[PDB]
C-alpha cells in the first residue's frame, strides 16, 4: 500500500460515510511521513465539512498549504461553503481573497455562496459589489444569486434597484423563481402599488411558473383594502379554478373586505364554503360578522 490505494480506499470510506476511520487513516498516512494526494484532501475535507467538523478541516487545509499542495476550486468552494453555513463570513471572504491572490478562479457557485452568506447576514451593500465584480468578470448570475439579491433588497426596502435587477433579470434570459415574484409582490404590496404589482403578476403567470398561495393572499389583501372587490373575487374563484388552497388568512381577508362592503349573504355562504374545506375560523372573522349587523 503506497498512495492511490489509500486514496481510493478513502474514496470508499468517504462515500460510505466511514469518515473518522478515514481521518485515522490519514493519521497513519502522516505518522510514517507520507504525502497524500490533493484528491484525498479534497474529499476528506469535504466530509469534514458536511459533518460540521470545520476547524479541523481548516487546520488540515493549512497543513496542505505547508505541503505545497495547490487547492482547486472545489476545495476552497467547500471551505467557503462551510464557513458560510456557520456564517463565519468575513474569514471566508478573507480566504476568498487568498484564492484570487493565488490565481485560482472563483467559480459561479463560489460567488453564489458568498452572496448567500452576506445576504443572510444582511450586509448587502458589501455583496452587491461582489456581484458586480461577478458580472465584470463575466460569470453568469444564476437564479440563486439574483433571487438572493432580490430578497435582500426586498427586506432592505431598496425596492427600486431590485426591480431593476428583476427587469434586467428576465431580459438577460434567466427564469425568475416563484419565491422571487411572491417577494416582489410583498414589495409592491407593502408600498400599496397595485398596478405595477398586478402587471408583474401578469408577467409571471405568462412564463410557466405557478404563484404560491401567499401571492394570491397578499394580493387580495391589498385589493382587500383597495375596494376593487370584484377582480379579487375574480382572482379567488380563479384561485379555485387553479387548485391552490385558500389559507385562513385569505378567506378572512375576503370575508373582511366583504364585511367592509356589506353584501352579507355572499360572505355567509363564503363562510360555509370556508368550513367545508377544513379551517380554523379566526375570531377576527367572527367579529367581522359582528361589525356588519
Amino acid at each position: 500500500g503506497n498512495s492511490v490505494t489509500y486514496n481510493t480506499l478513502i474514496s470508499g470510506l468517504g462515500k460510505a460515510g466511514r469518515l473518522e476511520e478515514a481521518l485515522e487513516l490519514f493519521e497513519e498516512m502522516k505518522e510514517k511521513g507520507i504525502v497524500p494526494s490533493v484528491v484525498t484532501y479534497n474529499t476528506l475535507i469535504s466530509g469534514l465539512g458536511k459533518a460540521g467538523r470545520l476547524e479541523e478541516a481548516l487546520e488540515l487545509f493549512e497543513e496542505m498549504k505547508e505541503k505545497g499542495i495547490v487547492p482547486s476550486v472545489v476545495t476552497y468552494n467547500t471551505l467557503i461553503s462551510g464557513l458560510g453555513k456557520a456564517g463565519r463570513l468575513e474569514e471566508a471572504l478573507e480566504l476568498f481573497e487568498e484564492m484570487k491572490e493565488k490565481g485560482i478562479v472563483p467559480s459561479v457557485v463560489t460567488y453564489n455562496t458568498l452572496i448567500s452568506g452576506l445576504g443572510k447576514a444582511g450586509r448587502l451593500e458589501e455583496a452587491l459589489e461582489l456581484f458586480e465584480e461577478m458580472k465584470e468578470k463575466g460569470i453568469v448570475p444564476s437564479v440563486v444569486t439574483y433571487n438572493t439579491l432580490i430578497s435582500g433588497l426586498g427586506k432592505a426596502g431598496r425596492l427600486e434597484e431590485a426591480l431593476e435587477l428583476f427587469e434586467e433579470m428576465k431580459e438577460k434570459g434567466i427564469v425568475p423563481s416563484v419565491v422571487t415574484y411572491n417577494t416582489l409582490i410583498s414589495g409592491l404590496g407593502k408600498a400599496g402599488r397595485l398596478e405595477e404589482a398586478l402587471e408583474l403578476f401578469e408577467e409571471m403567470k405568462e412564463k410557466g411558473i405557478v404563484p404560491s398561495v401567499v401571492t394570491y393572499n397578499t394580493l387580495i389583501s391589498g385589493l382587500g383594502k383597495a375596494g376593487r372587490l370584484e377582480e379579487a373575487l375574480e382572482l379567488f374563484e380563479e384561485m379555485k379554478e387553479k387548485g391552490i388552497v385558500p389559507s385562513v388568512v385569505t378567506y378572512n381577508t375576503l370575508i373582511s373586505g366583504l364585511g367592509k362592503a356589506g353584501r352579507l349573504e355572499e360572505a355567509l355562504e363564503l363562510f360555509e364554503e370556508m368550513k367545508e374545506k377544513g379551517i380554523v375560523p379566526s375570531v377576527v372573522t367572527y367579529n367581522t360578522l359582528i361589525s356588519g349587523l
